[PDB]
């Protein structure tokens, strides 16, 4: 699809088998969704925001849906204020900017 | 253009006279510059995000060069990590997200 950009572009994302709403973000190196149980192992990841720095806990190689794409690929778990899927996942699913 | 992801999408952009580099973020509701000077009016605003929240000057009908596209809006100024061009300035110059 081609998505404007005068409202959040939030999408659809499916994870672990649930819906979920999520921002498209260009901005984002990574993708982070609120508190959720996954699978497996995590890692300790710091990321910067325009807040300061928080602890996300680092979770790969998970299967997640993005607007009926798939992909799978690095999840990042902790207390942001939306769900954000960034650049590791937004190239997986073919995803640039255009004007 | 088409832009890609693979990397951050940092573009030029002309600002009160100086050259600087921004990041195209889809994910900013806002446009937030580094701490600068903007001629007139300004307020004092607050925004949030991943890290919690930082106070910035409102800068309201500024002239801003993107990539060459001519747009005018808002500019918050303040202590962001990065300069960012949101959603407000996006639209103007006609980016779009697609895959
Ligand atoms: C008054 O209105 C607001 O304050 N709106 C919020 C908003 O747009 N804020 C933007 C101006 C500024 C944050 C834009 C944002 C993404 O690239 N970031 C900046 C880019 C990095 C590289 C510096 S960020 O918050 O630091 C960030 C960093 C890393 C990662 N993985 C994800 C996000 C907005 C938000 C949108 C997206 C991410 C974080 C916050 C928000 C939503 C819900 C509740 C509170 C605030
Ligand atoms: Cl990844
Ligand atoms: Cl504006
Ligand atoms: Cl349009």
């Amino acid at each position: 699809p081609q998505i404007t950009l005068w409202q959040r572009p939030l999408v659809t994302i499916k994870i672990g088998g649930q819906l979920k709403e999520a921002l498209l973000d260009t901005g984002a190196d990574d993708t982070v969704l609120e508190e959720m149980n996954l699978p497996g192992r995590w890692k300790p990841k710091m990321i910067g925001g325009i807040g300061g720095f928080i602890k996300v806990r680092q979770y790969d190689q998970i299967l997640i849906e993005i607007c009926g794409h798939k992909a799978i690929g690095t999840v990042l778990v902790g207390p942001t204020p939306v769900n954000i899927i960034g650049r590791n996942l937004l190239t997986q699913i073919g995803c640039t900017l255009n004007f």
